[PDB]
């Protein structure tokens, strides 16, 4: 349905930074500085300018103050600076409205073209940023929580083949999805990197954002986050985790910010960097797919995301999913999970694992 | 109104190993020797003797195939012989049925005395024991998920306070404990050797055992046995976890076996063998007080437990707790729990955290 | 001075397998299966076929059995099928002498180009191979010293900068290397895929395989193996290490196998796939460079590497370095090392690290 | 030959502290608080008092400043007040000289008694301490790094048979040890409070302080120390591993404050609190007794400790080891060690 441009889809990096709008900046800033430890690459009353241990670009993460907390653009950077024109004339091709800005939208990058992409999204397509000092090494600085690189970004849309379609279009190859057995597509993951994912799309009403994810190095790294969230006592942003995935066999944990922008915390995904990476899909009514541990999944996880801006900074417009929804599916009413396959022993008719219910 | 004894008590170093009755031999040793990786002290057809990667003791573990499924002994090693004479006087005095064997009850164990207490457990206290090859360093033999020591028991009795006083006068100091601000103890943990505790009482209809619980050395060591149980598709016997203990501060996660007993893996509480070691009580609507990440505690945890047996096998009559159910007053209908004490943000009212309600 | 083919150089995604001919199969597949975990994907009286836990490709590691311990062939992975015929138009070019066979030269491996490289190494290229089970949630089988990918090679050679060059026209980035204030290299790391390397070069006579080098999870698996080997009371193949890598920033250990192939155990390097990435250049005298923490490095680790082969099977001359020695000039006996650069204090003067 | 005296031994707890003199009060400081990330419990331009992160007593190492750089006191907590009365009874019998302040000697101690113990080691006993609080939920604290208790002391004394039976009579009990065939003891292992030990004697020069140990919580805890080491250019001042050790299979790291004082950082020692533990004895020519991973032990691990103070604060004077040395017989010219018990493959001589 999303057509196949004939011009040639600029070379994308991998997911780079992303532009929140939050609306208290001191209080995001206590959050995401003295909470979880990310660095400061600049700062003023407007903005605040993040990045992780090991990133060397100008940032990974930007806070911007205004109206109504909102993703303003997800940023992927590309090989070279020719790719940034063809990036534009991609999208011109595919019919969407771009905006190029030869000295960027934010501080710390440069010619930078942002579109409204055919799901609704902001993207961001850039190669010229400001060096900084790579904090690798800084040992001296490291945390019991660090956070090391920015992993990926998952996005909330109602018709997940038509999204799949358009991204592998542009380059991006599924490592995993997940599917039941009358053809509805619940989630897919997708990567340029050579990781499980650069981007996913689930499932849901939007487009919203579901979450941003940061890696840590080791396991005990997103023990401690939870660890300090208790001591902060600010346990009830805990949303979800910690946890295994099934998809993805990552470690991680979901928090929320203080404008309810969800992070995801996460370690030890597997290489995909070969073309014929075997794609795995799990069927949606096992639950050990999204926890392998089989946690149940908290129906906040599937109901909330946040919003979405244009290139005016308006918020997008919600289009309702009409496909089945994961929850429903697996905790609703009618829903269905299984431990083993064919066995009715550890499985769940109409209620979440573990001996609970929706709320 | 357990009266204190003129007679002397015993002096009791430590947990030592608990007798569990099986249904299943060969069902329950691939649950304790395949799955958890517990060594072998000596099988045959009737009986599997088991021990953790760091003792030297005989064992920690007996199964013991019979009809019920059940908690046959709780044993404590005290510091010398003389010790099981103090304890058979001990007993005798309270008016308990003693039953004493100079050759052991079980093999590995020599002159021992097992009791039916007065909260209605089987308790036995030995000295003499077998030596065995201590495993600590055979890294050959350690597995990702090694269960390296026994760390403690935990009961389930309706009359905290009463079943406290009896074990403080039998040496065993209380570490932290759950109250509410009407006076109500909802569970105790008291210690002999050192850390937080060696047994724990929880408050419930009883007697029935809670738990038994070994420790790993690091917080790895934990989330493997989760994996390893994904792995094998036996997530359904993840009962509760991993997480953070506000009580203990210890990294946990409780699994059942194939008789539903349900086992505890446990790591990193702290040191309490100071005499005015602080005592640390929490509310009971404090909902970082079990899982200090907030995670809501499962309900089978508070209404399950393995039944126990008197001296001649027979299981022992349930007594119905009195006191307010610490299910009822936190995650039921009509319960709450707070994240910090009086702020309505974060709250949880008639339902669990994080978005459940009881199933 | 290795000229820079008219030919497009082939697409390489990745290191993935090698080639080890071991003098005794049983003792070799007793380190590699029973102390190491490798998995094995197949086996028979000649070969062993092992993989790391996370693999899809056949094996990353073939043990051959024959008469003279050295490195056969050290495998890349290129892009697309037509990218074996890429690399060898590439190395015709070159005047490099090339092997092609449809159906492979090891199992689960199909159309293969195999070449005696400008430094003398056996480079192989392919595309098809067969997939396997992937055991990367396979923790009914997960080790506590768990090998869960193949990372890189490490080559020895005599000129680095004349390797270097080579390797940056066949589309690897240099990543981090070593130098002096003289003008001379002493290492160099290059990558295809993201990471610090794939392979790396290391100035000594040669050619010579260095090491294979096995990822990890985590640090504590690295602790683990140490562990193990000390149960096992074979400590004394424990080379060097534990320890963490100035270059690469990776948690590293040396081992050594029966026929005395170096194996390192490597975790935790940092993301290299952006054009511009930084390159960080050490000076040879840091004593931080190497081993972070200052542990001196033994002189075994900078004299021993592997004899490798040609396409016919034999070994390979070895060609004198004339450039400075990193031994010499670090622990040798005129040798010298700084912990901060100008401070005497922490300074090693004719000697290692640490007494 | 130190004689048990009749009358009984304080009941000690644990090892509690100790007090190190320093001789520039902001660069010990700056290693305690600012690298290793120990917390303040109370300071001044004199002194500053440092606790872990589990710690509810109010500190486990005092530094003092002062001309020469030295251990001042090694403080074990015991049982009951009464405790410090009997042990004032019995270093009294054994005829060494006492010093009882009963209002301490530091802040956050009360009634307490320093004796010259017979191996010549400041001893402090007390019982009373101000309660501070425990850090050990404090997690929006907590460093990658973090030094969660104080676990032991270690002790350079020349004859260890000797000082050994003088600390079973004071109820410490031997875990493991270092010996050869020949029948001399090299180092020993003891305990109160059911790990390896809360004190241990190394066969050498002495009365000198080889170290003063901390725990972590978990092994990458300590390689954490090392990388901040590096980061910040001082990696010099790693001594020693980090390793896993053969005797007490503790995970391991050997680091130098700016007075040359050792700190070592550990974990995951194993539980010794029955009375029948399994002691273990080591051959002093087995390689892998000290490292498991048969890494080579420095020489200056063997040759360099801390002065011990005496109770005036005067240095005490040295006695010079008679017995054979362990680095003598092992890494010496005429020594060697094993990996494998009679096998020349993986044997070390002179080297
Ligand atoms: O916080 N609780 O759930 C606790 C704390 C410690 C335990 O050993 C336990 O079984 C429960
Ligand atoms: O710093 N060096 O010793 C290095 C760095 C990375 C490596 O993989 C290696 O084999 C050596
Ligand atoms: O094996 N040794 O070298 C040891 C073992 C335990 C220790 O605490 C130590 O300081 C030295
Ligand atoms: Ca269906
Ligand atoms: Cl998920
Ligand atoms: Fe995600
Ligand atoms: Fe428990
Ligand atoms: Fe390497
Ligand atoms: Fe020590």
């Amino acid at each position: 349905e999303i057509p196949k441009p004939v011009a040639p889809a600029p070379d994308i990096l991998r997911c780079a930074y992303a532009e929140l709008v939050v609306t208290d900046l001191a209080k995001s800033r206590n959050f995401y500085v003295d909470v979880l430890g990310l660095h400061v690459s600049y700062e003023d009353e407007n903005q605040i300018y993040l990045r992780s241990f090991e990133e060397f670009i100008h940032h990974n993460l930007v806070l911007t103050k205004g109206p109504v907390a909102a993703l303003k653009a997800m940023a992927f950077r590309v090989r070279t600076p020719e790719d940034v024109d063809k990036a534009e004339a991609y999208y011109q091709e595919l019919g969407c409205r771009t905006e190029r800005r030869k000295d960027g939208f934010v501080k710390g990058i440069g010619d930078a073209l942002r579109v409204e992409d055919p799901l609704g999204f902001p993207y961001e397509f850039f190669f010229e940023t400001t060096h900084v000092e790579r904090l690798h090494m800084r040992y001296d600085l490291y945390s019991a929580g660090e956070l090391v690189r920015l992993d990926h970004f998952n996005q909330v849309t109602p018709d997940v083949p038509r999204g799949r379609k358009y991204l592998e279009d542009l380059g991006f190859r599924v490592t995993e999805d997940i599917q039941d057995d009358e053809g509805t597509t619940y989630a897919a993951w997708m990567h340029r990197k050579g990781t499980v994912h650069d981007t996913a799309l689930t499932g849901g009403n939007g487009p919203r954002l579901h979450h941003v994810a940061f890696s840590t190095h080791e396991k005990h790294n997103i023990i401690q986050i939870c660890d300090k969230m208790g001591a902060l006592r600010i346990s009830d942003r805990i949303e979800r985790g910690p946890g295994r995935h099934g998809v993805s066999n990552a470690f991680y944990l979901f928090i929320l910010d203080p404008d309810n922008h969800r992070i995801e915390i996460y370690t030890q995904d597997y290489y995909t960097g070969d073309p014929d990476n075997p794609t795995i899909t799990w069927n949606v009514h096992d639950n050990q797919r999204r926890d392998w541990w089989g946690n149940p999944v908290v129906p906040s996880w599937y109901t909330e995301a946040s919003k979405v801006l244009d290139l005016d900074g308006n918020v997008q417009e919600i289009i309702e999913r009409t496909d089945d929804s994961e929850l429903e599916v697996t905790i609703g009413a009618d829903g269905f999970s299984f431990t083993r396959a064919g066995d009715e022993d550890g499985s769940y008719h109409g209620q979440a694992s573990k001996g609970f219910k929706l709320g």
